[PDB]
DNA sequence: GGTAGACCTGGACGC
DNA sequence: GCGTCCAGGTCTACC
């Protein structure tokens, strides 16, 4: 059937593969784990979302990542298009190599890694990432996903409709900086997060020099970027870290939330040295991050992603 | 320079 | 049925 969301079984001719063993990627451990909030499993084992300003559905077999795009006559994805997918999942970095290293220097990680393979990091767009995580604070993944959806529906470009689901592209700075955006987001249920989105959009545009400012941060240092991001309304060290790690190519940035905070205590018997605070404080959180960085190396952020993901289930 | 509440929302959760 | 607790925290007003 030419309608609704596709499935590998339903329309074989429209799918193309990317060699990728499950040990290098587990869609179900990555897509709904709080990295990106734009993917839904519309059909069992099939994930649909907007990627590179187009709609896709992904599914995998033992050794293959099957992809299908919705753009003209319906046809399988092209090599170039497939490359978009590869870049998005940063498939050039070998998860096996990282897992080996982390596992060799951390027994606990080895134990977790034995049951949660294929958890890698997505390379996300700076804008989409920055605003998605501004919506993530003092909130749960289920709700956050809804908020980002209505945000895109209300201020993003309409892409294509599958069944009764209409996909939108992520809003632009100009749209987010638009008049009365906050009031609207409020009526959309983003709570006090509403003002953050408007204020941060207006600030990057009317004070930091626009989109270029954000993108330039990808070349800047982690210390650099993190400091820069913390300027924006609604962006603290934790949100700043999420953005550095997932969108600004800072693989050593380690987001420290409640999850990573309980993980450090329960799994590593970790306690603040540079402080005596009772809960995650700006100083203790800073210290935990260094701890993890010192324990896992240059890709500590990625190691964190595996544990955060695993903790969402366990 | 460490440190207590105050938020929007809405699934649990225990009562 | 229903107040509490809490989730990928940030912001800010006393110490
Ligand atoms: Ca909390
Ligand atoms: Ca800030």
């Amino acid at each position: 059937s030419e309608f609704g969301h596709r499935t590998l079984a339903s329309t074989p001719a429209l799918w193309a593969s990317i060699p990728c063993p499950r040990s290098e990627l587990r869609l179900d451990l990555v897509l709904p784990s709080g990295q990106s909030f734009r993917w839904r499993e519309q059909s069992p084992a099939h994930w649909s979302g907007v990627l590179a300003d187009q709609v896709w559905t992904l599914t995998q077999t033992e050794e293959q990542l099957h992809c299908t795009v919705y753009r003209s006559q319906a046809s399988r994805p092209t090599p170039d298009e497939l490359e978009a997918v590869r870049k998005y999942f940063q498939l050039d970095v070998t998860l096996a190599q990282l897992y080996h290293h982390w596992g060799s220097v951390d027994s606990h990680f080895q134990e977790v890694a034995q049951k949660f393979q294929g958890v890698r990091l997505l390379r996300q767009d700076p804008i989409e990432c920055l605003f998605s995580f501004i919506c993530s604070s003092n909130n749960n993944i289920a709700r956050i996903t809804g908020m980002v959806e209505r945000l895109c529906q209300a201020f993003g470009p309409r892409l294509i409709q599958l069944d009764d689901v209409t996909y939108h592209g992520f809003p632009s700075l100009q749209a987010l900086a638009g008049p009365e955006v906050e009031a609207h987001l409020r009526k959309l249920g983003l709570g006090y997060r509403a003002r953050y989105v408007s204020a941060s959009a207006r600030a990057i545009l009317e004070e930091q020099g626009g989109l270029a400012w954000l993108q330039q941060l990808r070349e800047s240092s982690y210390e650099e970027a993190h400091k820069a991001l913390c300027i924006l309304p609604g962006v603290g060290t934790q949100v700043a870290d999420c953005i550095c790690l997932m969108a600004l190519d800072k693989p050593q940035a380690v987001p420290v939330d409640v999850h990573m905070w309980h993980i450090a205590q329960r799994d590593y018997s970790w306690h603040p040295t540079t402080s005596q605070a009772k809960g995650p404080c700006p100083q203790t959180n800073k210290e935990l991050g260094n701890f993890f960085r010192s324990l896992w190396g240059p890709y500590a952020g990625w190691a964190q992603a595996v544990l955060f993901s695993a903790d969402l289930r366990q």
